[PDB]
C-alpha cells in the first residue's frame, strides 16, 4: 500500500491510518549527477484530489507539506516529505479499462527520506536547493 | 461509461441518460506548468452520426458554443464543460479486426471540471480555467 | 466488408454488389487544424489492381473519380467519394503468413463523406482545395 | 511459396519448378511520388549456396544482368523481372532461436512486374519501369 | 545469485557468505574502443537499508573507497572490484505490480575483474584498468 | 551448435571439435553499398575468455586469426576467418535469468567466407581493406 498526503488536498483512501489521503498507483522519482533533482511523479485514479491538484497547478499555488509513504501488506517502512511543493503536471486518460487514471508531477526545495528497519533504527537522507 | 455532448453535433448513444451524444472509448488531456501550457482535449469513438459534421467543423474552423463530457459509474462522478471550442484534429482508421473508429482533438477557450462526491450526492469539487 | 472502387483499375472481389473492385484490409486518413489534408491511406492484397496502382504511381497518372464504401456485416453506412485522384505510394511486402499486401497512398482535389443513418436520412461532409 | 533466382548465383531449392534458384522467407518495396523515388528491392532467405557469392558482388560492385522474383500460390501468380542488378546491402544474423538468415537489398535500372489471373491463365495485367 | 557490497553502505542480504550487503537484481557495464570510453556500473536492487545512503552520496558527491560486486553461482565465478567510487545516478520506482526498485548507476577511477575456473578452483583470469 | 576461435583467447566449450573455443549465442554482420563493412559481433555468456576480450579491448591488442564456425545439429557448413582483429567493444548485463552474457564486436583487415556444399565443393568469398 502506498499513500501521499498533500497539505489541503484531500484523497479519498479507506484506510484506517490514512483516512482521506490519495491511494498511489505507481510512482517514480530520480537524481543523477550539485545534482539534477527531477519532480516527484505519482499515478492515482481521478479523485476528490483531481480538481483541486487541477487548479493548484494552473495557478501555481504553493503546498506546504507533501509525505509520501511505503507499507508493507504493516510497517511503514519508507517515508519520503518534501517542502515548498508545486503542481508541474497533471496528465489524465481512461478507456474502455479500470477508472481513468492521472498522473502528477511536482516540485520541491527540501526533502527527507525515512527507511525504517527491522524493529531496529532508522536510515535517512535529506536535501535542500 | 463515457459520453461527450457536442452543440450541434449528435451522436447516436442510445443511452436513457444521454440520448444521441457521442460514446467515448478513450480519452485524454493535459496541462503542464513550465501561464500554464494546457493540451487539445481528445477523445476516440466509433465513426458514427456526428463524424461527417466533427469532419466539416474541423475543415471550416467553426466554432462550437458548449461541449460536455462525463463518465459515469450509476454516479455521474466527473463532468467536464468547455466552452467555445474548435476542431483542431480528425484522425479516422479502420482494420479488419475492427467498427472503424476516429480520434477528435479539440481546442477552448474555458473549462469547468466538477467531480462529484457521494456517500452510502454530498458535493462536488470543481476547478476552472480560463484561456 | 469494406470496398474501394477506382476509375480505371480494376481489383476482384467476389462481392455481388461489389464485383470486380477492391476489397480494402486497412484504411486510415486524417485532417489536422484551412487545413491539413493527408493522403487516403488502404491496404489490399497484391491482385489485379497492383501493376495498374504501380504504373499510375510511377507515371503521374490522373484517375477521375474513386469510391471506398464501408458495409455492415447489410447497410452500407459510410461512402467516401474522391476527385482528381492522383497515387502517391504504393508498398508491398510479404512474409512466410498470409498473401502478401501492399499499401497504397493517394491525393484527391475534392471528397464527399456521405453516413447513413437508420433507414433515416444522410449526413454529409465534403472539401475542395 | 517465393522463390528468387539470381543470375550467376545458383542457391539451393529443392522444389521441381525452380530448382537451384534461391527460397525467398520475406520481401519489401516500395515506389512514392514526392519522376517516382524507387527503393531497393529488398529480400532475405537462410545462408546458403548463394550467400558468399551476393557477398562478393556486394563488395565489388559486380552488375548482375537478370533477376527474376516469382510468387506461387499452384500458380505463380507474380513475377517481378529485374535488370542490371547491383547489390547493395547484405545483413546477416543468427541466434539459438533459429538456420542464420541474411537480407539482401539491390539496386536495378528496369523492371517488370506481371500479375497473373486464372479462371475456374485467362490473362495477364504488367507494368513496367525504367531508370 | 548476485551481491554488491559498497563501503560505508550496508545493505540488508541475509545470505550467509554475503551478510548485508546488497542484493542485485540487474546489471549492466560497457567499454568501447572509438583511450577506451568506459561506461559507469550500473546495477538495480529494491528500495533498502543502502537506498537513502545512496541517495546522500549521490547528491553529495561524496567518495566511496571500495565496492565490490559478486556473481555466484555454489562458486563465486566473478568478481569485479572497483576503487575509488562515485554515486552518478540515482533512480527509484514503483507500482501496484511489484517492492519498489532503485537503479544505480556509479563512476570510478580503477576496476580489477576476476572469473574463477574450476574443475570437477583451478585458477583465475583477470583484467583490470585503470583511469 | 555456433563457435568461434580467437588467436590467444580460450574459451570453455566442452565440444569434441572446438573445445576450449567460445560458444556462441547470436551473432550479426553486415555490409552496405567501395563498401561499408561494420564490426562481427557476437554473444556470448561471461566465460574464461571474458576478462582477456576486456583487457585487449582496454588496450587495443591485435589478434592475428579468429575462426567463426557454424554446424549442423554434423557438417561444419559455413566458415568465415578474419585477419588481425581488434576487439572494439565489450557490453556485458544480466538479470534474474539465465547466466550474464556479453556482447563482442571486432575489427579485422581481412576475411574469407567458405560455405560447404552437400558432400559436393565449397563457394567462397574474401575481402581486404
Amino acid at each position: 500500500d502506498m499513500f501521499i498526503k498533500i497539505d489541503g488536498i484531500e484523497g479519498e483512501s479507506l484506510d484506517a491510518n490514512h483516512k482521506n489521503e490519495i491511494q498511489v498507483l505507481a510512482w517514480n522519482w530520480d537524481v543523477a549527477q550539485k545534482a539534477s533533482v527531477s519532480d516527484f511523479c505519482f499515478a492515482h485514479y481521478i479523485d476528490k484530489a483531481s480538481p483541486n491538484l487541477l487548479s493548484y497547478c494552473l495557478l501555481g499555488k504553493h503546498i506546504k507539506n507533501v509525505q509520501f509513504v511505503l507499507r508493507k501488506a504493516p510497517l511503514e517502512y519508507l517515508t519520503i516529505k518534501f517542502t515548498d511543493v508545486i503542481i508541474t503536471r497533471v496528465d489524465m486518460a481512461g478507456s474502455l479499462e479500470t477508472r481513468p487514471r492521472e498522473e502528477i508531477r511536482f516540485s520541491f526545495t527540501k526533502m527527507t527520506q525515512d527507511y525504517v528497519m527491522q524493529k531496529s533504527g532508522v536510515i535517512s537522507a535529506n536535501y535542500d536547493v
